[PDB]
């Protein structure tokens, strides 16, 4: 079962305003939340929530995935709030990133600094790092699983992969769970192997979606032609007008040899040794 602690919120401090989409439990809204941050009386918070439908077996899955972060102390992951496990609907609420999905964000600049490009991609690798030193695997690494603040910093989190928005991101292969292949390193297309040089691999896509102001990776590729021309080796092309320094860095996150990889501390050195 799960094992209610002091993370426990009374329901009546959550407050629920517009949604924000479909999460992988049941869908995900905008709030507020009374008395969760020390010398603050209301907190603007993301509340996470599970379908009345759902099995007592998926609530436990839910929780569990939010204790999770019970143990996340770095301001470049999403940070927990509060858990609400007594009764209906079971929710978990969190630091609320008002920009939205780095991807939305993205698409919405539709002229980057090399500058501004390297900030973000430091702000990814710094919460990406912290996760791989606690032993998480992300395994859905992408720019719409990056959050934005109000002061533009960006986080790591993860809002499953069921939105609609996003369908076009991800595969039923073999009909069995979606997957985003457009994003997986080959040896995670060809034998399941996700690691921490998976989530490397993941991380030079989301350079590319960066530089590309998120381009669908591989467009004009399907979803089979992509598995085929990953796994035999085949990359992304370097994006129109990108900076040496960043193409560079995507081309280390893509060799093909997992150990060849650079990891995130080695990505944050060379990126402060640009600065
Ligand atoms: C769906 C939801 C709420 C969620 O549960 N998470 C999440 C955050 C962190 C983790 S984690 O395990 O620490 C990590 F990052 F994967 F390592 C897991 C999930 C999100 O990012 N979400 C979107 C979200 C959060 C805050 N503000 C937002 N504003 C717009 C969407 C949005
Ligand atoms: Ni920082
Ligand atoms: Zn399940």
């Amino acid at each position: 079962v799960y094992v209610p602690d002091e993370w426990e919120v009374a329901r009546e401090k959550i407050t629920m305003s517009r949604e924000l989409g479909q999460g992988s439990f049941g869908m995900v809204y905008e709030g507020v939340a009374k008395g969760v941050v020390k010398d603050e009386p209301e907190t603007r918070v993301a509340i996470k929530t599970v379908n009345e439908a759902a099995s007592m077996r998926e609530r436990i899955e839910f929780l569990n995935e939010a204790s999770v972060m019970k143990e996340f102390n770095c301001h470049h992951v999403v940070r927990l709030l509060g858990v609400v496990s007594q009764g209906q609907p079971t929710l978990v609420i969190m630091e609320l990133m008002t920009r939205g999905d780095l991807k939305s964000y993205l698409r919405s600049l539709r002229p980057p600094s090399l500058s501004k490009m390297i900030q973000m991609a430091g702000e990814i690798a710094d919460g990406m790092a912290y996760l791989n030193a606690n032993k998480f695997v992300h395994r859905d690494l992408a720019a719409r699983n990056c959050m934005v603040a109000e002061d533009f910093t960006v986080k790591i989190g993860d809002f499953g992969m069921t939105r609609d928005i996003y369908e076009t991101d991800y595969y039923r292969k073999g009909g069995k769970g979606l997957l985003p292949v457009r994003w997986m390193s080959p040896e995670s297309l060809k034998d399941g192997v996700f690691t921490t040089y998976s989530d490397v691999w993941s991380f030079g896509v989301v350079l590319w979606e960066i530089a590309t102001l998120a381009e669908q990776p591989y467009q004009g590729l399907s979803n089979e032609q992509v598995l085929r021309f990953v796994m035999e080796g085949g990359l992304l092309d370097k994006p129109d007008n990108c900076p040496d320094m960043l193409f560079e860095l995507m081309r280390m996150c893509w060799q093909y040899n997992p150990k060849m990889r650079p990891s995130f501390l080695e990505i944050i050195s060379s990126i402060k040794e640009e600065m």
